[PDB]
């Protein structure tokens, strides 16, 4: 039945790390369009949506829509041991109860094959937000990551404030008060009005692992609405996170 | 009221690590001479004196003598997140209760500002020891650091013995007995008589973080007197530690 | 009166790490032939035999056969602090109760000397039951090490299966099932018949630290018999491990 | 909608201490039968099974089988602060993501309520065993506890030897050799063959905290098979541990 | 010059523990009214005011107002070694630089005398924040102490909420969320309106050692104002703490 | 062939604690007179002499003089686990590398047997001191113990001054200056002239554990000579310590 082979296992390694940060199990919705994972954290505050378009793979075959529930904790453990530069083929057979991962060297002198039992995961229900986003900032993904790590020395909450001149990340706590201001000028603001929301750093931190997938990152906001943080996986996919604003 | 800007935040980062090893809070005596910290460990066995002369800073302004008590634990946490190669401006205002640290990139596209609450710390009450050291050894700071780490596998006490031919560090314990002998030159002994004292490795270890500030380190001894370990910060300051001998 | 000087302390450092993985104390049998260590794990399932031929040392002197029991935990701690590229002289004197390690820089500007108390160790029973190894595989030592680390995500047991055309390492557990197949050449199989044994990963893992001593590693098998894993120390010695199969 | 109220929080306090000794997280299988916990240590050598029958509780309500994963480290911390003689109600609501603990005084003048986040814990494969047991010894639980603490001065392994006349616990090590012999007929041996097995004291020690639940303790053995140590929680449940012998 | 003798040294022992929790040195204002200490923590968030009226002592004499700075750390160390049921006479002389503590047995067969050096302690910064306290709760001092210890398992901040029916202490953190609700009577609420403030547990904890001085404790609150926690020392003095709310 | 059985193991427990405070190994000189231990601290400043007369034991048998070297650290560990109120039989056999300790219940329902390996310990130089003691003070042993613990808050040295009216213990240091004066009777001074010596509290502290053996303790002094501190063990033995003065 299903077969999806990527050339460089890095991609899967880096992806699973990202999504496993948020949830331990997830359904892999596989279509002829490609693989998607959509999942919420157990507190129903944050959502991941990842899509790997079929052009992502050097070989992709998915006639009908199959759905594969997996333990991301186990999957993460197996992927930890796969070499970055080896190929990796995900394969599931008609009514099999197991998915198989197959890695091979460029030189074809080593072949690894792993098998994971599937789960039993109930359909998500709570869906993507339907926004229309007034503001947008795009910045270096690793700067973003650093900023959220940094803001965590102060508090558990970051306030992001977008203005014509740039974006200001702010946090408070016992240690003191911090901010990092990035100037527009590199940081591409493009907003229709000044806007200022707050968020849980716990989740922003989980999101910021996306920096392993994309040199840049885009944040999208809308007053009193879940923000989005998007990491393009070149032209062959995305990783997208949504997070509820804090209280207020 | 105070403004002290260094070009490279590294300096502050490395300093605070050193002094935070010994004490959690300290008063920064700030004069038109520059910043000084003088402080004892809670066991009253060891003393730090640090001075950053005003020529240390690319910009320095301190009309009246203010004293700023700080939590070095918090300060350390904030400095951990400042980029080494960014600038860093320490500033305190007349009516304030807070000191502010302001970092900027070389490119001026990112500005960070942190604020720490001040403390009322009781003014040290313990004077620098009497000088006139009949003995001096100077050595590579990182060798010194390694030696004290090493001597700790044996005991909690190191015996330093200076002779015309060099210096011998010795320790004992369950594991066994060790020594490291460094021969004169590269090791600049310059002494008036052979002399042999013992010291707590706990503190020698704390002092040895000074190796981050200065390629070389000077130890000065005097029979029955606190030794000194000095790290020059170029020509623009020093870091100086004093420690009681072990007698018994 | 024993003296054994190696030019580069690395060797001793890397060796003691390897054997200390298996046992905490061991007798160093010293002859004019060189040093040997032979020891079993406390469960009597696995055996180490190390030999450093006298050509191994830049200086070797052992008139009569002495035996020196040592605490490898202590020895490991002392060797951790000796620089890799320093020389290292092991010396024991006529009924002394202490062995001494002496390190010197290439430049002779630093000299270190450590002393360990000897033990009292009873000579072990098992004594290498050996030979008649029907099958043999040789492979890159670091690949081997990686494979055993990897197989540990699945189980506590690895099944090694040698066939003309390569070796297959397999494991099972909660996470799932995995294998790594290496194809023959690079992997030098040389066997008289297909053969398939199982082993405790705990011990294979301990053995795999041998990769620090030798770019390649040889495994030797024999139906219903302890396997051997051998790491050559470049013509001048070996490190050799033997391990009971799992049978049922 | 789950509810389980015990009259005296002591029970929960003492139980969680016992099981937290072995594992940091565990699933609470809750049925109309009552609560059960079944879990292995991370080395897969030892198994706990606890059952609190529904008659254990002054109020019990569990329509369907729910499973609640918990951090026993956190749960232990919360239970440390609950008064022994207060009541304690464990409550979970439909898709709540949190369990709540509610304590009340006998006099209803003080009410405490705590909330713990649940975990997704993967269901444990290893299923007790089906088993006979040829031998049986029952003894004062606190004597047993003391004996295992004692045997730990000698070694990491205890040898239990059952004979018609009593049971002999034995251990060895650097310190020397010890034994404690308890005579039958107070010690209820009841066996169909003499036998002698060995076990890890680390785990026997963990098990022996059961003495807080039950004045007596029963050990059951079977040649070459996991022993069992059982603590009856009066008539309203049990705590049961299984441990692999040391073999060879 | 000063003489103040208490019959039972317990009092001093218990007091110094309490105040030493907050500050390491303090000025003892000594008048013919009695001894008073008024002192702030280094963060200027918390104030202690202690008064021991002259009727507190079996013998009291202080013609002029002297001020004695003392090291409470040293004083604490000396008081640790004074027997609870011995008498204790504090004495300072005209020309002295030292205060002396003199202990004697009931039977006059043992006499101890200790001498502490005085300090020049600068800050008289202070300022009791007297105000209209709208709300008042009085409760068993040891329950209060337990509650703050308990709330610390969750967070570093407690929210106290006074209502007609009682007072609710609440905290949050990694471990979870907790509360303790005490119902009105035994717990004597007496308030003019419902009121809800937050406070640092670090300081509430320091204050709660007051339970050694007084079976009951009174807390007084006022919207946007420092709370007060008061421990009466019989009829012969008080210990009173004031603490800034957490606002943000 | 030696056998020495005491009725209550307490005695051995309390003794070994006392002497293990000073040294880690010691020879047990066993004669028909009884058991004696004599040992010096490794700094050759302090000496223990213990004697248990043969009437001490409910059963004692020692035809010839045997000497048993023991590790007091191990012995202490074994004795920690022996019940106070059990009997304890020490037994050594003709040409046996091991001594055996055998404990039994009053009720004979439990028997424990431990075996320690002996050591070859070289006879020390260690001559008991010569003199006839000019001064003598006898006091409650636990008061003495408390006094030395107390004097340690000040210094590492205590000055004991005997006069017609009583004895004065004095110490100095960073914390301050202390004394305890005990008045003559209850404290039995009996001296031929006033005399004032100083001693290391480290050792006085070690000695003061003798209070577990004897309600009273006697100190004996002689100008410029080792003091003695003696603890009678009923009428059936003594424990005696000697310590060099500090000369200044």
């Amino acid at each position: 039945m299903l077969e999806a082979q990527v050339q460089f296992a890095s991609l899967w390694k880096r992806l699973v790390e990202c999504i496993n940060g948020l949830v331990n199990e997830a359904n892999f919705d596989c279509n002829p369009g490609g693989l998607s994972v959509q999942a919420m954290d157990s507190s129903h505050v944050a959502l991941v949506h990842m899509l790997l378009r079929d052009d992502c793979f050097v070989k992709y075959q998915c006639g009908r829509n199959s759905i594969l529930g997996l333990n991301l904790a186990s999957l993460s453990k197996v992927l930890k041991i796969v070499d970055s530069n080896d190929s990796l083929s995900l394969r599931h057979d008609d009514d099999s109860d197991v998915v198989t991962l197959t890695s091979e060297n460029p030189e074809k002198t080593r072949k690894c094959e792993y098998q994971l039992k599937l789960l039993e995961i109930e359909a998500e229900s709570m869906g993507i937000p339907e926004m229309d986003y007034r503001s947008t900032v795009t910045l270096n993904s690793a700067e973003f990551a650093k900023i959220v790590r940094d803001m965590q020395v102060f508090g558990d909450t970051v306030t992001i404030a977008i203005s014509k001149e740039g974006v200001k990340f702010s946090s408070s706590g016992d240690v003191g008060q911090g901010y990092t201001f990035l100037q527009a000028a590199g940081v591409e603001v493009t907003m229709e009005e000044p806007i200022t929301l707050s968020f849980a750093l716990r989740f922003m931190g989980i999101f910021a692992k996306g920096s392993t997938l994309s040199e840049r990152v885009t944040l999208k906001f809308a007053k009193d609405s879940p923000c989005m943080v998007e990491y393009g996986i070149d032209n062959v996919g995305y990783l997208r996170y949504y997070l509820a604003p804090k209280v207020d």
